[PDB]
């Protein structure tokens, strides 16, 4: 798939507002997901002990991965369809190291759009949300082309 450049400007747009504050949005990302789908929680040997929102809340190792996350992605987000490179190391990690099966890249992207949704409402409409979920689309489709390549298609 293809974004226009109208699309990838919208992207960007909310993105400069979220790398205002990289480490709140990563936080509010990362308890949204073991928050919704607390599956997900289990695959970080790290975190896996977290019971509560408050516990996730005053972990500095959380908020610090949130950043180390979000910094990855906004990376391969500012590459504006051009990831090859950055994508490799990331699939190649995720699938063979972690074992991520793409329903939980699925899951992710879903709390990272009721975040931005919730944060940036004047910079998140219909349209802008349209863009960002297609974004996010095309790099779980480029994700899953390197898990097949690499032996895992989980
Ligand atoms: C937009 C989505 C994602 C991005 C950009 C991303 C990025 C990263 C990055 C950069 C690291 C650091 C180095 C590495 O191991 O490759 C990492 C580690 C990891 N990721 Fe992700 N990840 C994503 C989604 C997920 C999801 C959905 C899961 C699990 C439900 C997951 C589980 C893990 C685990 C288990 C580790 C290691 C944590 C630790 O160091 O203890 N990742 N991820």
């Amino acid at each position: 798939m293809v974004l226009s450049e109208g699309e990838w400007q919208l992207v960007l747009h909310v993105w400069a507002k979220v790398e205002a504050d990289v480490a709140g949005h990563g936080q509010d990302i990362l308890i949204r997901l073991f928050k919704s789908h607390p599956e997900t929680l289990e695959k970080f040997d790290r975190f896996k002990h977290l019971k509560t929102e408050a516990e996730m809340k005053a972990s500095e190792d959380l908020k610090k991965h949130g950043v180390t996350v979000l910094t990855a992605l906004g990376a391969i987000l500012k590459k504006k369809g051009h990831h090859e490179a950055e994508l490799k190391p990331l699939a190649q990690s995720h699938a063979t190291k972690h074992k991520i099966p793409i329903k939980y890249l699925e899951f992710i992207s879903e709390a990272i759009i009721h975040v931005l949704h919730s944060r940036h409402p004047g910079n998140f409409g219909a349209d802008a949300q349209g863009a960002m979920n297609k974004a996010l689309e095309l790099f779980r489709k480029d994700i899953a082309a390197k898990y097949k390549e690499l032996g895992y298609q989980g």
